[PDB]
């Protein structure tokens, strides 16, 4: 088949959905790889690099979308792209549909077959395609929160680690999964006093073992979260219900009780945000004020480190890409239950139950389009 | 005596040279404390805070300078303050004279008695007043370097710590003293691969013990510096020869051979900069390009974290401030050789040999102004 | 029943198939334990140590083999022992039958019932009796790579950990499984800069968390693998692909590009080696040159630390030995599918499909004898 | 001035007294650096590497010695080199003149000015040019001890780290100084249970603080030492008594009570062993039996890892070398009392009191030549 990779178009999106190694492997398997000229430049992959691997370089985004049977992207199609969505094409990208009725409507109305990276889910419950991005986003959350804590950024004016005799920053991380663990680890590596909250006590046990209690753990209740957030210099919101809209855990009323100059980084903004006051921001204008605090709500965090994140992502996705290319969406999803959990839309049908409930749209069973005859 | 603390006037300087605890202790000792209205607001110390501790709040900077027997500051006087310098006043602050003939001439021509925080030196050779600021600046250098490595900042687009399976940032720190050690420590905590260079092998031994060889150490020669710098994503310049102009260790020629979008943070900018291309920058406009790299050269780094740095500084300076108030400069310096080593100017005489050598200006022995009659 | 443990007879094999602790447990359960005099001396277990535990010490190998209902060994029987193989006896040892037609035929001709340690396999797919040997081999690879890096051994002359101000050895481990993990851990403890490569990202993620990034991890793409190997003073090959010969990941062409005196330790030599240029070496002549490089490829690494290895193995085999002794092979294999997976021969029948196809011998389904 | 570096000519000596970094610093300052073709090959430094840094490479040892004002070496001049020693040249190398009347007399007869690396000494009493060699030797001790513990080398057959469920090696380090600290650190990083003994309780506190109690510490007495050694798989002797030969802390009688196959590495063999049974061993035959134990006694351990050792040493000597070249011996020694402590010979006068006492030669006070 033809697999196509357009340039990413979201604000400051420097990533690309394939590397030369992946192109050479698709070409070796008999596939045709079409890449928009310049697509890899943000990640320092030249057109010449992609060409040497076996790709054909096309001039326009229109032609990539039109000719590709399998379309690989990094982020979700935005408004100026909805017109390129096709019936009978497979879209394989991050989608975050529970957070976007407009994105969902566009996919459904086009009749396309889309599979979301972030809902591909193995039997142990892990999300292997989201994982590398959560690792990047969590590590970044610690450094951006540290940066915005500087008084020159409107922040409280506290050094992450303090210095001998002087208190460090108090950091609260909500969520002890991939992003929360990575945020906690880097914040702790910067010398900050880190508390992590989760409702999953086994994830708290993992953190407790790994850092020998140096990273504090608290069972997450409204009662506990409220007290921890009031004491915080920096709050990192890192919760997830897979494929679903994030719960609002930090109320604006609570934020009104925070220290002036406190910073809140909502990593969960891609799924709607776990702070009441959260709304999507961009790398161009990443922050806004709520009461006396600073909110940071960038929904494509890993875009700023594309030399890291482009490879981290494709290291994980390529095995699924190869199966989709070789066998098509239906056979690949039948052969691989984890891939099938990524099924999002097909021929006008919403195949995600959580997204269906979250948006108030009718739900079609994934087992129906995968049923045998 | 009257001890006067004006508002700092350097770009983004939120620190103040005393706290209410210090003010209360001088007042207890029978000294009058004059503070410019608003001097502590950057460090969240209100005029009310200073008044409750016993300070007289004054409206203008002109009055503080004119009335004060001992004038406490954080940074060196700048041009708009040159006219405020006075004969018969003791000025106690960070001076960095070897890096400013203009500041030196202004202090000499005024006839003022000045004592540099950064040359107060104990018999073991340590600089106890520079140290806390070096700790702050070193920790900041790592977080600020990480930030500027983001592609959105014009950086290489590499995450400090990488993520599993993907290479982390390569960080080179020049200088294994207080600032370098602290920069290495934080960069390493962020997951970067850190190499520290020094000519002092016992400082390398210290780092090797502390992080179990996780922080790499290399004997500093031009040859090792070159190889190290060419491989670096982030270079942190942290060398010092106490009281002297910093040596130029990274040439513009070497910078031309660096990776595109590499970041170089010159902490040693306050002594003239240890990179050939360094010139002083501000928190408003901190970076500029040299060849295909970004230089960061802020000479007042600890100003961005005044909640940490004002307290760290005053924790260290206050013991000396008390001796100067109680006994005046000559008796205090006679009784404390460490304080005497900070002596910089008196009545048009330059009392620092390193500054005199580096500026090509006549030197007068500190012992001669301290001699008994 | 009677459990017999003879002295190992293969060259440089100093291990033994039981310790005093296992002897005491068998004996407490009512079993007789027969041990050949001197069997434990290679592993620093004296005859007195075994007797104190309850063993009957026996003068000759013949008597042990003759009187044992269950015969425990470390290595496969070799040619001078083929006549000792016995119908109605259970043999439990490392067999590696796909590697020896001679051994397979001897086992088949003997009518004996044999169970191989290396194919005992639990439901998650782990091999609990190979595991301890992979741990030992991994840890040894770091120590032996360090030694051979000394210029007096023909290596580059680089100390694993450097000294302050001086560059440590650059160590690359290919494979993040049991042996590779253990290799990485010790080499990192010796102060080397360690990079681990794997195609399994979960295993890299585990290494990253455990050492907080001290041990570097790279996804095993051709570009990353070749880059890492070119920079390396020491390469440790610790790859296994289930059911297959080791892939040749390091080509002679790549080796021509390495630093002179660089050392390559191929743990996976027991599956053919994961370097193009690997071939079996010996404790007598453990290294050979390929290009300007030193290869080390010893197939029986754990034999070199028999005091450690004997305990690692027998701690792992113990629960299976106790079930076999208490219940007999058929009931024990019926009750424990992990054990049943080790079933190798019974009464002239070959019970492993992999061995059967590899050797060109008729396969008999294990279900048919159970 | 002209700084000359000849090839080392002692058997198995493959270090060199300068690196390209050193050559570049000397040449940037306007000095001429002359290096015998092939001098750095043992340390993986090619003639090309030296030339690129600014060295002139010369075909013969004779030319280097004849043309050099400052002659840098690693070992003492040997008999074949006595004819090359010159009045008006400065020699800077490890000399150990107390150990050789023949070398001392050749230096005196020649009229040469010589400075011993090993007696350069700062005010706190430290020997900064011996220090990197003690670091290398201590780290090497742990790796070679691990290797010789293998049963295939005649050791007990014990892996340093054990493996889960199995006992690690018991390692005893005698001396918590530079070599001892470094041996303890590497042996601990290999997973061994390490106990360090010293009479200096402050060195013990440093070890306790730095490894959080994981490295065990015991006050050194004959009684404690007897107990520790009897439990040890590996003993590392790393004692130094300033101004004296190594005390014999481990008697042959004690060695008789040790575990069979225990390994003892005597780092202090250069002063001429802290074990009663120690005698010089060689890289050809590095170990020998005492009772049921294996002794390792190599007097030049750092020559094993020349790439590491050369850089460790020459990074240490570099600032002294730059002073000598920039300012000549007289001004450099006057300005640096540490450097002056290394003064050995000048114009037939012997400037070390210790050497003059030991050999029965007249002593000339170094201050009288300065
Ligand atoms: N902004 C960006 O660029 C990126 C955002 N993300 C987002 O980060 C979020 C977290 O991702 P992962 O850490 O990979 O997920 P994860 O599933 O590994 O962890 C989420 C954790 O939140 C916990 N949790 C759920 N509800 C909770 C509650 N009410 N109170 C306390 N804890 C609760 C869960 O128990 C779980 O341990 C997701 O929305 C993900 O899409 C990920 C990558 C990039
Ligand atoms: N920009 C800012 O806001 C601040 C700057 N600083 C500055 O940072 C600099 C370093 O301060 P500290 O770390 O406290 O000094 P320190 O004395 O503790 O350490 C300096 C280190 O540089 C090494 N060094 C000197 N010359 C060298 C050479 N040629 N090559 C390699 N290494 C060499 C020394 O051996 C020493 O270990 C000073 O200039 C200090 O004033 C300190 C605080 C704030
Ligand atoms: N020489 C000796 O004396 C001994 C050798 N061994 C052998 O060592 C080998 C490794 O054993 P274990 O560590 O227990 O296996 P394991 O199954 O625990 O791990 C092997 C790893 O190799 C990885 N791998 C596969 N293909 C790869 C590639 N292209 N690049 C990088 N990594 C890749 C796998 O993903 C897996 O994580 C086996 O052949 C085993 O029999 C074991 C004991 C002793
Ligand atoms: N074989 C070789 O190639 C090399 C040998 N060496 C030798 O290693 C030896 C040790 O050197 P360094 O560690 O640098 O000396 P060091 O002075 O740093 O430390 C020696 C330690 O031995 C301790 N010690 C003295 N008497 C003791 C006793 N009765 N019990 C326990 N501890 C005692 C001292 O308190 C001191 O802490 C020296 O003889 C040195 O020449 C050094 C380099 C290479
Ligand atoms: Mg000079």
């Amino acid at each position: 088949m033809r697999v196509g990779i357009p340039t990413e178009t979201k604000n400051n999106e420097f990533r690309v959905a394939i590397t030369p190694a992946g192109v050479a492997e698709l070409t070796r398997r008999g596939h045709e790889v079409l890449i928009q000229a310049g697509a890899g430049e943000g990640s320092a992959i030249t057109d010449a690099d992609f060409k040497a691997a076996g790709a054909q370089l096309v001039g326009t985004a229109d032609q990539v979308w039109a000719d590709a049977d399998l379309l690989l992207k990094v982020k979700e199609p935005i408004a100026a792209e909805y017109g390129r969505l096709r019936h009978g094409q497979i879209l394989f990208t991050f989608l975050h549909l529970a957070a976007s009725r407009a994105c969902t409507d566009a996919l459904l109305d086009s009749g396309t077959t889309s599979i979301a990276y972030e809902t591909v889910q193995t039997a142990d419950g892990a999300l292997p395609l989201l994982a590398p991005m959560s690792e990047v986003a969590g590590r970044l959350a610690a450094q951006v929160g540290a940066y915005h804590l500087m008084r020159t950024q409107g922040g409280r004016g506290v050094l992450m680690g303090g210095v001998p005799g002087v208190e460090p920053a108090d950091v609260v991380v909500i969520g002890a999964g991939t992003a929360g663990y990575n945020a906690a680890r880097i914040a702790n590596g910067m010398g900050a006093t880190v508390t992590v909250l989760d409702i999953n006590i086994d994830k708290l046990r993992q953190l407790d073992a790994e850092f020998c209690g140096r990273i504090h753990t608290r069972y997450s209740s409204a009662y506990e979260l409220e007290g921890a957030v009031k004491r915080a210099d920096l709050v990192i919101g890192a919760v997830l219900v897979p494929g679903a809209k994030a719960p609002k855990l930090v109320s604006n009323s609570l934020v009104a009780h925070m220290k002036p100059g406190a910073v809140l980084v909502d990593i969960a903004i891609d799924q709607g945000g776990c702070f009441e006051g959260s709304r999507p921001t961009t790398y161009d204008h990443p922050t806004f004020a709520v009461h006396d605090t600073l909110f940071y709500c960038v929904a494509n965090m890993p875009a700023s480190v594309p030399k890291t994140s482009t490879y981290a992502l494709t290291n994980a996705t390529m095995p699924y890409v190869l199966e989709l290319a070789d066998h098509g969406w239906r056979a690949a999803c039948r052969s691989n239950p984890a891939l099938a959990k990524g099924l999002s839309t097909h021929e006008g049908a919403l195949l995600s139950e959580r997204v269906a409930t979250d948006l108030g749209v009718p739900f079609t069973e994934p087992a129906s389009v995968l049923a045998h005859h």
